[PDB]
């Protein structure tokens, strides 16, 4: 730990926390009215959701480290140039800074001749320039490992799917919505974004042709195509087909939502009956992806619970209350979208969907945070899957 | 060096450099002319130089800890809770945390009903408690420790005088403008600031009682006594004799300055010749402390300089450039009076001197901050009047 890392996070936070009190201010008081946000707020939320979810991520890197969880070997690591949670952490105060910076010249462009829309373009252009120059520049070594596992990942068939794959796979199944504004700003800038004057002022933001359905599915279908692969090298149908189901849940809860969001302008009277079978597949899914958490990836609500009631024989975090707060909100966080179906249908606020989306995002990537110190320490506790040599 | 310690660090000099940024900008469009500035630059021009004195006391710290110069036996500091340079850097921070903020709202008030000019009287009553709070807070043994110099050296002549009341005495002769600032807010307060609208919008600029004269020579005043002390605890004139009349050029310069200043509206013809005084008293007292300066303070210009041409025959700093740059640098500084009355004289520019003051004391702050290291330096290698047992 140099001290020079941890004054540069702090230095990252501290401007960090600087920069998002004066876009708080700025938005009470600079921002107009009169343009829409909305893109701007899309564009900005798979920002925003990448860089929470580097800070989660350092946070659990150090949850990992001073509870005993060897991520190291788990993540089949060279135990020299890990990233540590302060490495982390000036990761996610630098792309933050950034963040700040584009969103508030979008605000306030202290700029006459280069125009707004460059600001988001300039921003995630720095973050793929940072992912993917060549030279042995800032933390070489583990965007080479990042763009080596979003090469494998991308490509699941194709190979042996470790440890590293799948976990990778499962944070872009919580980060979806990161494709998906992806998608929205590339559909956005080659169609809807008059080049002009800003983007401020929408036949991008449904499922009108239905590709939005596909950027949903990919990290489930990405998934689901692990799960294949995983039963072709190891014919053993117990995890990995009912795992396999649980994505294809994903899958039919995604075409039912975008054939009802489809029919609702056809006028078709199975708008109703499709609306009825997205609501009960939603509650397949959701029932599906909670139960497989809390049985097959925390490992709690085992048959040996002992002491620990509600949970398994090994513990290593040091309160319980932490897992069964942890059990409550995975709870509530899976069947979220019972609560934001029940807001967004019970009420008549404008772009009410996009507010709960926009709220939400965060509380599914802190889910998966959540998820991911429970999950990683039932891996070392006891193997599943993707040791098959030892317990550890 | 503790994590959260560096930490703090970082987040106080992001923070501080954020807010200095905000403050270029709030002073660039959301400042207005009419208001004149000259007295709140004043107030906040002794708080500037107090933190950048602490900002230079750390870099002080660093380089004698990574030097060589033992100041936790020159200080006759315990060795235990000595405050280190990152220590330094959080109260600087810290203090300049507040310093931004009750300078923004001096800009711009977020408050109806707090006026303008507790800003300033909150920010240093802080300062004042944080100082004196008799609990045991933040650093408690560094401030009771300071409390206590602060104590012995304001009365000298009763104390035998160490090696920490001299160094704070002579520190206290660098930051001569924060007494002169302190001074100009308590007669601002009292005779000129109306209290009804701000501190916007002079009888206590001046020389008008000769009080700003008694407060220039406080610092000076308390190192002639302490002199003087010296004297009677050793009847030994050659250092502590020559010194007091060093400090008595200071108090000769100043009364003349001052009766050249009330002598302008007198009319007087001898205001001529009491400007020649003040001029040649002024190259007198420049000459007689840049000469005690690079002969008995640095110890540079002897005579067994050997292959360090210009110097003396023990270097501990890695480069001579930075003893060259030094002197250079020194010679200019204390004759930096010659530049200061060279363009208030040949230049008809409206509130000049305030101008030239302003800019001119960070630079003196600067010049003692270069002036300790190698003061200090001399004193860890030959022993100068405050040892009397061993050369270290
Ligand atoms: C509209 C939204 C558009 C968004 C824009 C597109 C996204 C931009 C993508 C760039 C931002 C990502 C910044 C890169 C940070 C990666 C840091 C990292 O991977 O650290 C990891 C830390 O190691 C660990 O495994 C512990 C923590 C788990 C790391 C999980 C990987 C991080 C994933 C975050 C990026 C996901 C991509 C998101 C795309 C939407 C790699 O370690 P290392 O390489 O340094 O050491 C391994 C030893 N070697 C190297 C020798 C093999
Ligand atoms: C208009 C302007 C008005 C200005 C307002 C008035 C000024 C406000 C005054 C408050 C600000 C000062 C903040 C206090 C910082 C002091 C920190 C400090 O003294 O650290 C020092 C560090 O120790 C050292 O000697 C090394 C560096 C030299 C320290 C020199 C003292 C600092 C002087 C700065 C304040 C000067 C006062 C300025 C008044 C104008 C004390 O160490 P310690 O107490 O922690 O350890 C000693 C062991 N014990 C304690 C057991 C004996």
């Amino acid at each position: 730990a140099p001290a020079w890392t941890t004054f540069r996070v702090g230095l990252f936070c501290g401007i960090f926390i600087v920069l998002n009190i004066t876009l708080v201010l700025a938005a009470v008081f600079k921002l107009e009215t009169d343009r829409s946000i909305w893109p701007l707020i899309r564009i900005y939320r798979g920002g925003f959701l990448l860089i929470e979810f580097l800070f989660l991520l350092g946070i659990n890197t150090y949850g990992w480290r001073q509870a005993g969880v060897n991520h190291v070997l788990i993540f089949e690591l060279n135990p020299r140039s890990n990233l540590s949670h302060q490495h982390l952490f000036e990761i996610a105060g630098f792309l933050g800074i950034l963040w700040c910076l584009s969103l508030l010249a979008c605000f306030f462009a202290p700029i006459s001749v280069i125009p707004t829309y460059v600001y988001p373009l300039a921003l995630y252009g720095f973050m793929v320039f940072f992912l993917i120059n060549p030279t042995k520049t800032f933390y070489y070594k583990s965007r080479f490992w990042l763009l080596k596992l979003l090469f494998r990942v991308f490509t699941a068939p194709f190979h042996k799917v470790g440890f590293a794959d799948f976990w990778l796979a499962d944070q872009l199944n919580s980060l979806s919505v990161i494709l998906m504004d992806l998608e929205y700003m590339i559909c956005f800038y080659s169609l809807e974004l008059k080049w002009d004057e800003s983007k401020g002022l929408g036949i991008c933001h449904k499922y009108t042709y239905g590709v939005r359905a596909i950027v949903q599915c990919i990290p489930a279908w990405l998934r689901f195509i692990q799960c294949l692969r995983r039963y072709r090298d190891t014919k053993r149908a117990f995890p990995h087909l009912v795992n396999a189901g649980k994505y294809s849940t994903t899958f039919f809860m995604v075409t039912f939502a975008a054939l009802y969001s489809t029919h609702k302008e056809r006028g078709h009277s199975d708008t109703m009956v499709f609306f009825y079978l997205w609501i009960v597949f939603y509650i397949i899914s959701s029932c599906y992806t909670l139960i497989w958490d809390l049985k097959m990836d925390w490992g709690l609500f085992d048959k040996n619970a002992g002491e620990n009631t509600f949970l398994r024989e090994e513990i290593v975090y040091p309160q319980k209350a932490y897992y069964y707060c942890a059990i409550i909100e995975d709870v509530i966080l899976r069947f979220a979208w019972t609560i934001q179906i029940s807001i967004t249908s019970t009420t008549l606020l404008p772009h009410s969907g996009d507010i709960i989306a926009t709220v939400f995002a965060p509380l599914e990537v802190f889910r998966r945070f959540v998820w991911n110190f429970f999950r990683l320490e039932n891996e070392h506790l006891n193997n599943c899957g993707e040791f098959r040599a030892v317990r550890d």
